[PDB]
């Protein structure tokens, strides 16, 4: 079964997954300079006021908030989408230590972590049919960055040790992912992939460029978890990242400039 492992790991899973190697895979590294500011790009409408947590849970390579995405209470727009996406769930990435952990990348430099808040298109009615349509998902990508303690990933931290092996879930409930959210929403956007089996190219992928911070103490929390289940012999849950892939026939747009000297 695929992992993160040296045997199972990333540079594995095209045996399996042959789109692995496809022309429009996750995580990208994001070369600032290179992207494209485009003007028309319109401005991101995040209405999570009534977002409704309901579980976390850990599937044996990440964990998940899931949330009520039974009506448009929480919803993703605008920029480059068309329509509505509403929230089903979020999860993060992360590092063995706080040199790495992310996804994505900026100018080849690796966060500590990368949170991913996941949005289905209501064109198409639910999460499983949206997964299978190239403008089904948005994921909205936030890195973590390691600095001073963040009040709103707090609630998440506080409730880890409930869920350390695989298969493990707990109630979660009145979480706000606003707390989550930097204050400028200027954004990178591409079209790209799942960044897990099954790898599958349904992700309008917007990258935020202003991160949020991260404790080491509260990343560290992260690392507690395990891959396994219980019983099993112990592997930490770390480096749950997947590499950069190639951009190929892609061109990654940026809603703003990012070095005044090229304008
Ligand atoms: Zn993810």
């Amino acid at each position: 079964h695929w992992g993160y492992g040296k045997h199972n790991g990333p540079e594995h899973w095209h045996k399996d997954f042959p789109i692995a190697k496809g022309e429009r895979q996750s995580p990208v590294d994001i070369d600032t300079h290179t992207a494209k500011y485009d003007p028309s790009l319109k401005p991101l409408s995040v209405s999570y006021d009534q977002a409704t947590s309901l579980r976390i849970l850990n599937n044996g390579h990440t964990f998940n908030v899931e949330f009520d995405d039974s009506q448009d209470k929480a919803v993703l727009k605008g920029g480059p989408l068309d329509g509505t996406y509403r929230l089903i769930q979020f999860h993060f990435h992360w590092g063995s230590h706080d040199g790495q952990g992310s996804e994505h990348t900026v100018d080849k430099k690796k966060y500590a972590a990368e949170l991913h808040l996941v949005h289905w298109n209501t064109k198409y009615g639910d999460f499983g049919k949206a997964v299978q349509q190239p403008d089904g998902l948005a994921v909205l990508g936030i890195f973590l960055k390691v600095g001073s303690a963040n009040p709103g990933l707090q609630k998440v931290v506080d409730v880890l040790d409930s869920i350390k092996t695989k298969g493990k879930s707990a109630d979660f409930t009145n979480f706000d992912p606003r707390g989550l959210l930097p204050e400028s929403l200027d954004y990178w956007t591409y079209p790209g992939s799942l960044t897990t089996p099954p790898l599958l190219e349904c992700v309008t992928w917007i990258v935020l460029k202003e991160p949020i911070s991260v404790s080491s103490e509260q990343v560290s929390k992260f690392r507690k978890l395990n891959f396994n289940g219980e019983g099993e012999p112990e592997e930490p849950m770390v480096d749950n990242w997947r590499p950069t892939q190639p951009l190929k026939n892609r061109q990654i747009k940026a809603s703003f400039k990012h070095h005044h000297h090229h304008h």
